[PDB]
């Protein structure tokens, strides 16, 4: 009930039930504040990695519940594994769940927002915007844009940088601007846009300065006025 290293077990168990009594007894060690090691966080982290997956529907809401405590309490020592933490809630946020789970990814997302540095969550959805070792949904397109946006009304404007990464990032954007199967994504991406423009004009015009005459033109037609 108490150990750690048998929580973790439970919570690593092919048995439904005895991920179900883990995760309670990881949200009361979380709760009791008693501490994690190293490598007890590192194997925690693999488990909630897989968890990601987790093909019970109760197992799976109770999982991102516990995510809002674990990220509160050792968000200083997770900075290696926000990555991972971020994107794939992204990824469950594009899957188009039921209201109440889309409530709880979102939670888990907003909580992720404000517990990590800006500049680190953005560097992460510069890769995972370009990310070419898998292929976006419209809805995971959204849920990534809408980060964006998010993030970038909370960045400081030197977070923000006129980088290769971030150059190959903002072009895919402005095409995603033009989208015909979605109005969702023609919002998100415009809004993505408008919110760099405004977090930092002169970066932003170099960004644009070195696209060629297609996506400066299309974001110009945008970001008048």
């Amino acid at each position: 009930t108490e150990d750690v290293a048998e929580v973790l077990n439970r919570c690593a168990s092919s048995n439904w039930s005895e991920r179900k009594e883990g995760l309670l007894g990881l949200q009361n060690l979380l709760k009791n504040q008693r501490t994690l090691s190293r490598i007890e966080l590192k194997r925690l982290c693999e488990i909630f990695t897989r968890m990601f997956a987790d093909p019970h529907g109760k197992v799976f809401s109770m999982f991102l519940e516990t995510l809002v405590d674990f990220i509160q309490v050792h968000k200083d020592d997770l900075q290696d594994w926000l990555f991972v933490l971020l994107t794939q809630l992204l990824k469950k946020m594009g899957a188009d769940l039921l209201g109440s789970v889309q409530a709880k990814v979102q939670k888990a997302l907003d909580i992720t927002r404000e517990s990590f540095p800006n500049d680190l969550q953005f560097n992460i959805l510069m890769r995972f915007t370009v990310d070419q070792t898998q292929t976006p949904s419209l809805k995971v397109k959204v849920a990534i844009l809408k980060y964006i946006e998010t993030l970038a009304k909370q960045m400081d404007p030197r977070d923000f940088t006129n980088s290769s990464e971030t150059r190959l990032a903002v072009s895919r954007v402005i095409t995603w601007t033009t989208e015909p199967k979605s109005s969702d994504v023609r919002k998100a991406a415009q809004s993505v846009l408008i919110s760099l423009f405004e977090l930092n004009t002169p970066e932003f015009t170099m960004l644009l300065g070195a696209l060629p005459k297609t996506f400066q033109d299309g974001a110009t037609k945008l970001l008048h006025n």
